[PDB]
């Protein structure tokens, strides 16, 4: 009866499950909230010259599907003395998102069965059983399936930043490197988002490296000296990202029958999630 078990429900997991249980499958989700999950901090804007790489042949099925499924909200930011359009979805409309079940729970072990696949869970004499399997697990992915490109996944962390009971009159892109964007913007009608879009290998991550970037993103929006953080008036979110260098997209393979693997979403992010979820929809 259950068509299809997600693991995962992150952006990849999420986005990937209801678009399978719109196509009318039966899907349920596992996911055990661990912490540095890489979608907490997600703002999920997307510029189109940020996706060159991708092509319209990707982008546009994908921005399509996510606009079908959770809408697509066009915003003009502001870019220096001119502006610019990007396209957003709502994180929390996407990651809060109640159609598919989820079990809050750690799998622990995937195994074939003669109709499909058994995903045992921590601390569970039953395993849940479905005819497929994705896992969305993030940088969590090698643990539960491997291939060669899945022994090429690694984390690349980063934070960004939530102002809480503020406004920005102005939406802003605001470069401080190459290929580096100080973004500020409304992403709740309550809270400001602001992010610099570093990435840090995990190990070179602390205390001093977060500073940085929250100097970066204080000074953006004008709180710089005003000791948000120890007031209590920004949310610092930290989060890993799963990276494969070489990913066209991201990753989406079917390693063995039945059983996909769904990651290495650190360099696009939503938008290779709408194309894996749609590829996902085309071949289950
Ligand atoms: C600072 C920062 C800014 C970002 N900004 C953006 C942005 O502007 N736009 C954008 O689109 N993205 C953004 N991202 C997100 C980026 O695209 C990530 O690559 C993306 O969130 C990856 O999502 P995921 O669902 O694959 O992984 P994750 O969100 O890490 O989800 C993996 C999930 O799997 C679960 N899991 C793992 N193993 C198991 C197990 N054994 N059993 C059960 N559950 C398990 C975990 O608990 C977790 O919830 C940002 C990330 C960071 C850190």
């Amino acid at each position: 009866k259950t068509d299809v078990i997600v693991v995962g429900a992150g952006l990849f997991g999420s986005i990937a499950a209801k678009a399978l249980a719109q196509a009318g499958l039966a899907v349920v989700g596992v996911d055990d909230s661990r912490p540095g999950a890489g979608s907490l901090p997600a703002a999920c804007l997307m510029k189109p010259s940020w996706f060159s790489s991708m092509g319209k042949d990707k982008f546009e099925p994908s921005l399509e599907l996510l606009d079908r499924i959770y809408g697509v909200k066009d915003i003009s930011f502001k870019v220096g003395l001119l502006r610019a359009t990007v396209h957003w979805c709502d994180p929390a409309q996407i990651l809060g998102d109640e159609e598919v079940p989820v079990y809050r729970e750690k799998v622990t072990a995937l195994t074939r069965t003669s109709s499909g696949w058994a995903v045992s869970l921590e601390g569970r004499e039953a395993a849940l059983e479905a005819r497929s399997v994705v896992v969305a697990a993030g940088v969590w992915t090698s643990e539960l399936v491997r291939s060669q490109a899945l022994g090429g996944l690694v984390g690349r962390a980063g934070v960004a930043f939530r102002w809480q009971d503020m406004q920005l009159e102005e939406q802003f892109i605001s470069p401080w490197a190459p290929y580096r964007q100080t973004v500020g913007f409304n992403i709740s009608p309550t809270e400001v988002w602001v992010g610099d879009g570093s990435a840090i290998k995990p190990e070179n991550w602390n205390q001093d490296r977060q500073n940085v970037s929250y100097s970066r993103c204080a000074q953006a929006i004008d709180r710089a000296g005003f000791g948000d953080q120890e007031a209590g008036r920004v949310k610092a979110l930290y989060g890993i990202r799963p990276y494969i260098a070489g990913v066209k997209p991201c990753l989406l393979e079917e390693v063995e029958p039945g059983l996909w693997a769904l990651t290495g979403g650190a360099k696009n992010g939503t938008i290779s999630a709408g194309w894996a979820a749609s590829e996902l929809v085309r071949r289950i």
